[PDB]
């Protein structure tokens, strides 16, 4: 009945309860949903822990190695990581077979330099477990036990499990929400957008987190925490999360810290010198990945743009500040005019008549990506905001930009569309960019090769 840690924790209040990875607890209580009350047999040590690090002992979700439900795109990313030696490897469910699970692992050709291999594992009727007929184990842990002393037809010797990232807890802690203003500390300013400011800082002087601070009389606080309670329901590996609001003004926004910074400074600069077409698709895949989570929630974004998409660790994207846009109630702004509005991002018919719309949303992913294959530059170069518009409505649309491939310009030009229906949808984008080079995911390695 006890369950086992996952990975490490450090505690960030007076009630929760830190852990190793491997530790053993008892679920003392699991009434709620994403922190349960724990004690470590251990230790002794009571408190709460976010669900989502711990797994019932001897399941396979205990397993070091067991990824469950990751795509392959996903799990490809994590293994193609510089720093792990060859053979490291994770297993994860198969989406084209269910029921059936997939051995991915990491390996270097000499004419292919690194790249992934993945290998399908069938549960026979009787119940054997196999990659290759002629070797069939009764568990997954007895199939990854002999590839880690025996390659046997794989690339390699299974060596190295995997590394990972603490998953993202939901909430900073239990039943936190509307938060104190005195319980965060501003450290490093980040930055200056146009309706407040953004700093990097600590919650509960434990946690580490970014601050977003608004203006007085940017936006009604009543009308602010309404909106929060939606966005707060919009959970996503590719969208940066909502942890807590001071809803009173000065209004705090609270998300999770993204080292990294913006995709548009990545862009310029050194960061970004040595970046190739592979990669910058790749980016527009994730980027494309949370808009059209976006879309099957049925939400609008109304503000993307590379300066609201956040990197991370392993070229991770990020899609930030959704929904806020539609609150400014600047009155420039709320005409879709002023030197605030990014009307070189914007749809002319949420320009013209306000409808924003995914559609428009799809309008702007399309500006952005002129931005991922210019390092950054602006759009319209050599036009003037006040200017833009008029001319998008007579059919204007910017080139394809120099060193873009055509292919990927006819996608931006599909984007904006007069029609906003005949615009692609965010699930087609994220399909097209992820198998633009020549891979829709698919293709397993047969079985004994040698
Ligand atoms: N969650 C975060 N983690 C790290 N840095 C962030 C984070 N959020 C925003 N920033 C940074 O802060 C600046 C953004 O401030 P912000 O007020 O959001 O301006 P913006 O990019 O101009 N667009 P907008 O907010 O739509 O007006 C950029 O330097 C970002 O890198």
């Amino acid at each position: 009945t006890t369950f086992v840690a996952l990975y490490d924790y450090e505690s960030r209040t007076e009630t929760d309860l830190s852990f190793k990875k491997g530790e053993r607890l008892q679920i003392v209580n699991n009434t709620e949903g994403d922190w349960w009350l724990a004690h470590s047999l251990s230790t002794g040590q009571t408190g709460y822990i976010p669900s989502n690090y711990v797994a019932p002992s001897d399941s396979i979700q205990a397993e070091e190695w067991y990824f469950g439900k990751i795509t392959r795109r996903e799990s490809e990313r994590l293994l193609l990581n510089a720093e792990n030696p060859r053979g490291t490897f994770l297993v994860r469910e198969s989406e084209t077979t269910k029921g059936a699970y997939c051995l991915s692992v990491s390996d270097f050709d000499n004419a292919k330099g690194l790249n992934v291999k993945h290998y399908k594992i069938r549960k026979l009727d009787s119940g054997g477990f196999y990659i290759t007929s002629r070797t069939q184990f009764n568990s997954l842990q007895q199939l990854v036990a002999y590839y880690s002393k025996h390659a046997d037809g794989l690339c390699h010797r299974l060596t190295t499990v995997c590394p990972t990232s603490k998953p993202q807890t939901q909430g900073l802690a239990k039943d936190a929400w509307e938060i104190p203003r005195e319980s965060l500390r501003l450290e490093v300013k980040l930055g200056q957008g146009c309706f407040g400011e953004v700093w990097m800082g600590t919650w509960n002087g434990t946690t580490r987190v970014a601050i977003k601070t608004l203006k007085p009389g940017t936006m009604s606080p009543e009308a602010f925490l309404q909106e929060a309670q939606v966005m707060k329901k919009l959970r996503h590996e590719k969208l940066v999360q909502l942890y807590a609001v001071v809803s009173e003004e000065p209004i705090y926004i609270v998300t999770e810290y993204m080292s990294k910074g913006s995709l548009l400074d990545f862009l310029k600069g050194e960061t970004g010198k040595y970046l190739r077409l592979p990669q910058l698709v790749d980016m527009a895949a994730q980027i494309a990945s949370g808009m059209a989570y976006v879309e099957r929630m049925n939400y609008v974004h109304r503000d993307l743009r590379a300066a609201n998409i956040l990197v991370g660790e392993n070229l991770v994207c990020k899609v930030a500040d959704f929904g806020l846009a539609r609150l400014i109630e600047d009155n420039e702004y709320t005409a879709r005019q002023g030197a605030k509005f990014p009307i070189k991002w914007t749809a002319p018919e949420a320009a013209l008549y306000g409808r924003f719309t995914i559609k428009s949303d799809v309008w702007s992913f399309g500006i952005l990506l002129t931005e991922l294959t210019t390092k950054g530059r602006v759009p319209y170069p050599g036009m003037v905001n006040r200017e833009v518009l008029d001319q998008v409505e007579r059919g204007y649309r910017m080139p394809c930009p120099p060193e873009c491939p055509e292919s990927l310009h006819d996608l931006m030009c599909q984007c904006w569309r007069k029609e906003p229906e005949e615009r692609p949808t965010f699930e087609y984008l994220q399909a097209f960019l992820e198998d633009y080079f020549t891979s829709t995911e698919p293709q397993y390695q047969p079985g004994e090769n040698l």
